[PDB]
This record gives structure tokens, sequence and C-alpha cells, in this order.
């Protein structure tokens, strides 16, 4: 599993279950084109977007959804989502995490890289 | 000054000095219009960007050049750039800042809305 | 003004407004020996802790009373508060801004050191 | 395993290893008494710090030491170290993950709390 996507809400201590998101990479045309897509789970992750073959080298974004997120708990956010944009395998394959902490009117985002 | 923009430096502790950023409006057809861009400062401080009758109702994205300014230090950072995608709503008088706290793995972005 | 307390809401987006701090100095004997403190303002800081003169290097601790600031919102925290320990040093002319970005389950603390 | 510490380096992308930490439990009177002590895994995961039984009501406190690591990478930091305080407990049993993503001059924490 060389991407994998973690979500946790700092409002309520919990992990951010249920949250959409959708993988773009960028084609040579310079535009986006879609990847994968999937939802986070009960323990606030999104695993088996993609494979090790498929996961080439080139840009990629990661939008995740947190408006839906927050309004279906009542809280009206300030971001429509959060975007999450980097260059992958560059220097041959890894195994990326990206990680995102959620409050109504702030993110964080990290990365853990391993080879 | 309805909109300004602050930058900081996890890694020194400091403003992040001359990032670049540009301002974008979504359009009808779903596409992303320049609206303003600009350097931070010395300071880490963007201003002036727009004015209150320009800054109408819309879905906002604000691009931040973080890739250059690690690359600028002699730093392999993570993220192409920061990207921080918003909705403005008029409630009330409102003035938005837009703050974000970058390492090369990760960042933060939060917004502070007053009147 | 050499120490600056900056605090900020991240469940509304805005200063966090009357939240209390205390300010320790490490003593001989390792016990934290009160210094300063205050409430912050309605832009969320807090300035005038001390002076140049008594500001000496040393390790030094804020203490930021952030479960009675969500108490008073009715939100129940994780955390009894928010601590900041940090070692000063005499690096050149040196003013301390330090900012702690608040959620219910979550906090962020940064330092802006400039000359 | 009700008590779990994991801890993220945000200059490198990495999970912060061989981070040491104290956990300290206040006692009937208002003293700090050790609980129990550990250094992160490759992982860097910390686990096995206390069982149900031993993990009563009452206030913590995690010191996790970030000086000696950033400092053990050639970085002189601004913390001391990170310092999580919390009543745990109060309302019967919980498992607690403590988590920590560390830059130089900024860090954040954040709890998971699940039942
Ligand atoms: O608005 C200000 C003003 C001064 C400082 Cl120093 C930091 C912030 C915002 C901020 C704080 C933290 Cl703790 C983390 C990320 C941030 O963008
Ligand atoms: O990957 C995990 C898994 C469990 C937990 Cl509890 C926190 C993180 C990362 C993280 C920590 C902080 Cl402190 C802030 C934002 C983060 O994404
Ligand atoms: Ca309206
Ligand atoms: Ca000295």
């Amino acid at each position: 599993c060389p991407l994998m996507v973690k979500v946790l809400d700092a409002v309520r201590g919990s992990p951010a279950i249920n949250v959409a998101m959708h993988v773009f990479r960028k084609a040579a045309d310079d535009t986006w084109e879609p990847f994968a897509s999937g939802k986070t789970s009960e323990s606030g992750e999104l695993h088996g977007l993609t494979t090790e073959e498929e996961f080439v080298e080139g840009i990629y974004k990661v939008e995740i959804d947190t408006k839906s997120y927050w309004k279906a708990l009542g809280i009206s956010p300030f971001h429509e989502h959060a975007e999450v944009v980097f260059t992958a395998n560059d220097s041959g394959p890894r195994r990326y995490t990206i990680a995102a902490l959620l409050s109504p009117y702030s993110y964080s985002t990290t990365a853990v890289v391993t080879n």
C-alpha cells in the first residue's frame, strides 16, 4: 500500500469517519486527471487507493472534502476542502502516508514518506 | 483591507519572507480566475490584495509557493505549494486573515475572521 | 516588549479573548517561580509581561489556562492547560512572540524570534 | 493498551525515533509523582506504558524530550520539551493516544480518546 490517508477530528478527539476524498494526477497537457477516490473508515483511514505499479512518478493532488464533514456535524467551516499537492516517486518508489488534522477554521497536513 | 495573509517558518522560527502567492476566484465554468498576487514582506505578511467592493461572496483559492521558499534555503520540501480554498460569505462586516505555518513536510493553515 | 503571547481559537476562527496565563522562570532548586501573568486582550494578545533588563537567559514556562476558556464556551476540553517551556538565550537582539492555536482536543504552539 | 504516544518529525517527514518521555501523575499532596517512561520505537510509537488497572482517574503529565531529539540532529530548537497535561478516566476507563508533530520552533499535540 503505497498511498494511505489518515484524518483526525481536533474538536471531538476522534478519527474523522466517512470523509470523502479524490486523488488527481497531473497529465502531460497540464490538466488534473482523476486517479482514485474513497472515504475514510471507522479509524479515519483510507487504504487501497492504488498499487505500486499504477502509482508512477508525477504530481498528485489529494482533495479532502472537509466542508461536507463539518456540515454533517452542524458546523459551518471556513475551508471548502483540504488540498495536498506533491511530487511522488521522483527518486524511486516510496510509501506515502498523508495525515490531516481538522478543525472548523484550521487544518494541518503532514506526510510520512518511507523507503 | 478585507484579506491579508501571514506566513511563518517553523524551522527557523521567523516570518517567511519573499514567499510568492496567487489568489484565484472560482468562475461559473469551475475554472480558477487569477484575482491577485504578491510576495510576503519582511514581516511575513501580504496586504493590499483586494478591496471591500471587489471581494464579493464566492469561492477563493490562495496558492502559496512554498516549494520555491524551501528550495531557496537548500531544504527539500514535500508539497508543491500550500493551498487554501475557502468560501467567502457576507455575514456582517468581516476582515479575513489567512495564516500559514510552514515546515518542509507539513503545513498548517488557519483563518481569523473578525469585525 | 521582549515577550508577547498571541492566542487563537481554531473552532470559531477568532482571537481567544480573556485567556489567563502565568509565566514562570526555573529556579536553582528546579522549582517554577512565578514571573508574570495576565489575560489576553480583544485581539487575543498579551503584552507588557516583562522588560529587557528582567528577561535574562534561563528556562521559562508559559502556562495557558485553556480549560477555563473552553468551559466558558460550553465545550469539554482535553487538556488541563497549554504549556510552553523554552530556553531563552542571548543571541543578539531578540524579541519573542509565542503563539498558540487552540482546539478542544488539540493545540499547536509556535515561536517567532526576530530582531 | 490504554495510553499510547506517537511522535512525528515535520522536517524529515518521518516518525521521530528514540524520543524519550516521562509520564507523571498528580498526587494528593499536589506534587507530580513518576508514573511511567520510555522511548519511541522505529515507528515513532511508545506502547505498554501502563495497564487498565494501574491507570486510574487522575491528572497526568506527559513530558516529551524534544530538545534532545533535535540536538542529536544538529538543530538547536526553541522548546525544552513538549508538555501534555490532562485529566484521564474521569467518566470511566478510556484508551488515549497522544500524538505530537514536531518542528524546531513549533509543535502540535492532539489526543484521540476512544471507548
Ligand atoms: O496569527 C498568528 C500570529 C502570530 C503567530 Cl507567531 C502565529 C499566528 C498563527 C499561527 C499560530 C500557530 Cl501556534 C500555528 C500556526 C499559525 O498560523
Ligand atoms: O498519523 C497520526 C495518527 C494518529 C494520531 Cl493521534 C495523529 C497522527 C498525525 C498527526 C499528529 C498531530 Cl499532533 C497533528 C496532525 C497529525 O496528522
Ligand atoms: Ca449571504
Ligand atoms: Ca549566551
